């Protein structure tokens, strides 16, 4: 039916236990007292690599093969540099296997710096995609490597959906899960698990409203992607939601919550504040949502309700900023 | 035997279990590899009001009584603004009284907004010692209130080593507990706890070597206080050791590891970034104990090592500044 099952995310979890961590789930009176919900936090940034994408880039690595002629792969490629990067190039290290990030010439000293440092090889390309996928393509060919998309790549999805086998285990009586959407590969591997073992448990997805497709997606019904790239301090949800991911969110999420700006930097604030928590603003998007106005439709049968904080690589000076 | 015995640890366990956190113990593979040990983290920064105070801030406003008819205090009146106010504050509020914190009338505005942001009423004296002790005294006894005193006060040290019963039941192989010092209080507190219960635990504190009372004081043999009082980032622990948690920290304790204001900093930036918890800096003493030198030699059998991350009150204007 859909690009994965909930067996592929079992497989996917039997392929990653051994090298990632079964974050905890933590609580807090305040937010608890402040959002009229009991409420649960899925702890990702606690998670190796510093955010989720170490579950969906190691299942790649252990389950991809680079050709009909070859089972394993000789090295990883990606055009993206942030949390999948990071979590691609950590995958590659266990595997012993070598790490490309393709890079475009124009992109800052500190992305290319804070490649290197996490142990990735940098191959340049133009800006264009035209180049960019001259360029990965070329890289994957010649090193026998497999290309492993941030979102949409089947076996990264199911690896994602993992977070939702230990939210179910954790959170016995959890009536929802809230989660951030960027391409939708969390959201999606979270919703094929929820609704195979626990339907009635809702799946709600978390979206800046400056980077609203998955919302207008789901409100068209049908795959509307940012016609422009989205400004936003929730940097790991610019991506839009893709072919594979979109059917999915259409029919296995039970709703989205779009978050302005202000409404993420204050949840991420109250997060650093009152949890002592650092997490990324990105994932400050669902701890917004459950706070937002529109959040007050949700039942109030829905009342255990566990938020992935799905990642913690925040920079200090970033923030300095923005607070 | 001392101001408080392991029998005042049980009570105060009872006396508060149903108002604070059980808070998680978590740890980090890049600090167990920086170190060689296998570190557990006491997350006392997840505490109600952000530090390990509401534990003996409750037990002391849960058993302490005022001077007046009614065995219970009426009020809580505090000099401070800093977790040992808050958690005062707190204990209050779960208690149903107000809580009035004495405050010079020349304190900027700032200050006063942040005292009533976490709800203490404020009553002015004038910027004096003499003033200061003088309203307080006026305001506890007008109120039927109570003052608990930061780390000297028997109900508070007996709170504080509620911490080691946690810590020996969610890590029952502990080898040793790392716990930063000031006042002493929460160090005697888990002293007492660990020496009645498990005594081949080894209890370590930790304080910032421009604060050194504690080594000095062990290095003696008797109390030797901080001649002037300290410059050091770890706010929490400028106190000095005092007459009461002094005799069991002498006889409990196994050792003091001090740390120098880069550590600590370097410390708590790690933590920070490594762990994603938001430390104050007095909590990462401990860490920085841990990561340093000295304690790289202490014995390999000590392995299972339980630092407490003791607050996580920490401004973000300050954390600019450094
Ligand atoms: O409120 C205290 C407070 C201090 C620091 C931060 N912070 C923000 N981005 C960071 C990156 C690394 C370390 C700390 C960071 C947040 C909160
Ligand atoms: C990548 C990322 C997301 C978004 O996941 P998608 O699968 O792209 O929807 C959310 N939070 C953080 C911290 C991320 O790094
Ligand atoms: C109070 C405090 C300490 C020190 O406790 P004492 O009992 O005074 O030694 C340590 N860390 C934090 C965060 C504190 O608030
Ligand atoms: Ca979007
Ligand atoms: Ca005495
Ligand atoms: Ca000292
Ligand atoms: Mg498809």
């Amino acid at each position: 039916q859909y690009d994965i099952s909930f067996a592929d995310v079992e497989k996917a979890h039997i392929n990653i236990r051994d090298s990632i961590h079964l974050t905890p789930v933590l609580t807090s009176s305040i937010l608890n007292q402040l959002t009229g919900r009991n409420l649960f936090f899925k702890c990702e940034l606690f998670q190796k690599t510093g955010s989720f994408k170490i579950r969906g880039a190691l299942n790649a690595v252990r389950s991809l093969v680079p050709d009909a002629l070859e089972r394993k792969p000789k090295a990883v490629v990606t055009h993206s540099s942030g949390n999948h990067g990071q979590a691609l190039t950590y995958a590659a290290k266990l595997e012993g296997i070598p790490a490309y990030i393709v890079v475009p010439q124009t992109a800052p000293d500190c992305k290319k710096l804070a490649i290197q440092a996490y142990g990735a090889s940098i191959v340049y390309c133009e800006p264009s995609d035209e180049s960019r996928e001259n360029v990965a393509k070329r890289v994957t060919e010649e090193t026998e490597g497999i290309m492993v998309h941030p979102n949409q790549e089947p076996a990264v999805i199911a690896g994602q959906g993992t977070i939702a086998l230990e939210v179910l285990n954790q959170v016995p009586l959890v009536d929802a899960l809230v989660v951030p959407v960027g391409g939708g590969g969390m959201l999606a591997g979270i919703a094929i698990t929820v609704k195979a073992l626990k339907p009635s448990v809702k799946v709600y997805a978390a979206e800046p409203s400056n980077a609203d497709d998955c919302y207008q997606s789901k409100l068209k019904g049908k795959l509307m992607p940012n016609l422009y790239p989205p400004e936003t301090i929730a940097d790991g949800v610019k991506s839009s939601i893709g072919l594979n991911t979109w059917p999915i969110i259409r029919d296995l999420v039970d709703d989205i919550f779009t978050v302005t700006e202000d409404e993420i930097k204050c949840a991420t604030q109250l997060v650093w504040e009152r949890m002592k928590l650092l997490i990324e603003p990105t994932a400050g998007v669902g701890v917004a949502a459950v706070l937002s106005q529109h959040f007050q439709t949700v039942s109030p049968e829905v009342k255990n309700i566990c938020i992935v904080l799905s990642g913690g690589n925040v920079d200090l000076t970033s923030s300095i900023t923005w607070v």
